[PDB]
């Protein structure tokens, strides 16, 4: 509300809010946050990166997005929970100072503005993005099948109106083009992660083909070290392991995309529930659920550093 203080972090908020939330957290700490204006959305909204960071020029950073899908609500609320736990735990907990000494981090908490504000407006499970099309009725795109990576292979629809459409061509989505040219024009992430749920899954390259990627074994050892931090708060199980063999195939999506841009540590999280609640996770799960995240964030993040 009037500070990051007061802010009610154990309910969902709107996109107002959420944005008025990043405005609060730069002002408090101007000389660790900065608000970044990437791009604009579909439908003019702009497109927000909070950027943390000590100092130094293009230092190594790591990069986190949440809420691609627009209805998995339990992302975008743990967006805004990271983003305020970074500013208390630097100085405090000794091993996320040493990272953000070193490394600088990149938060979106909205990457689809338009399909959230969607959701609040109109359709609570809306997932895609709100372009329009002339060839069809239907709209918007699967942002995330919309990466150059296996673009329009099995694993996604050429048909606008499906839920998984991959859109006219790799990039299309402003919203996605956006973050394609940042991270490229930057050029030293050396992590990835998006945040989605729900499924409980920590997962890796790839989704759009069956080739193991050369890294399969520090990656899989780094996944299963943060799955173990991650249970060890509240014994959330998760499982682990790339895309295609945990899940299905699936094209376009972006950790593949990051992955072959030469960023390593490419990973995908699918948090809280099994399928009790699904997208409509209760308001007071969001506090544990983004406590628990957290530790297996640090535990990759630390392997990165």
């Amino acid at each position: 509300a009037r500070s990051t203080n007061t802010f009610n972090y154990a309910t969902y908020h709107t996109l107002d809010e959420i944005y008025d939330f990043m405005d609060l957290l730069v002002a408090e700490h101007p000389q660790l946050v900065s608000k970044l204006q990437i791009g604009r959305s579909y439908e003019g909204r702009p497109i927000y990166v909070l950027k943390f960071s000590t100092g130094g020029s293009n230092r190594p950073a790591i990069w986190i997005d949440l809420g691609i899908h627009s209805r998995e609500w339990i992302t975008q609320a743990t967006g805004v929970w990271f983003a305020k736990k970074f500013t208390e735990d630097y100085g405090q907990d000794p091993s996320f100072t040493a990272i953000l000494d070193s490394m600088d981090i990149f938060l979106e908490i909205v990457t689809n503005p338009d399909g959230f504000a969607f959701t609040h407006s109109q359709n609570r499970l809306w997932r895609k993005t709100r372009s329009v099309t002339s060839s069809s009725l239907c709209v918007g795109v699967d942002a995330n099948r919309n990466w150059d990576a296996g673009f329009g292979k099995a694993g996604a629809s050429s048909s606008p109106c499906s839920e998984t459409y991959h859109g006219k061509y790799a990039n299309s989505e402003v919203e996605v083009k956006s973050i394609v040219d940042f991270v490229k024009d930057h050029g030293n992430f050396k992590a990835f992660l998006s945040i989605h749920s729900y499924s409980q899954l920590l997962l890796y390259p790839y989704g759009y083909t069956t080739q193991s990627i050369p890294d399969k074994t520090e990656l899989n050892q780094v996944a299963k070290s943060a799955v173990a931090a991650l249970k060890s708060l509240y014994g959330t199980s998760y499982k682990y392991g790339s895309i295609i063999t945990t899940i299905y195939q699936a094209s376009g999506g972006s950790i593949d995309w990051s992955y072959n841009q030469g960023i390593k540590y490419s990973f995908t999280f699918e948090l809280r529930d099994t399928g009790r609640y699904g997208f409509l996770l209760p308001a007071s799960q969001i506090i544990p659920t983004a406590q628990e995240t957290w530790l297996g964030v640090l535990t990759i993040m630390e392997h990165t550093v």
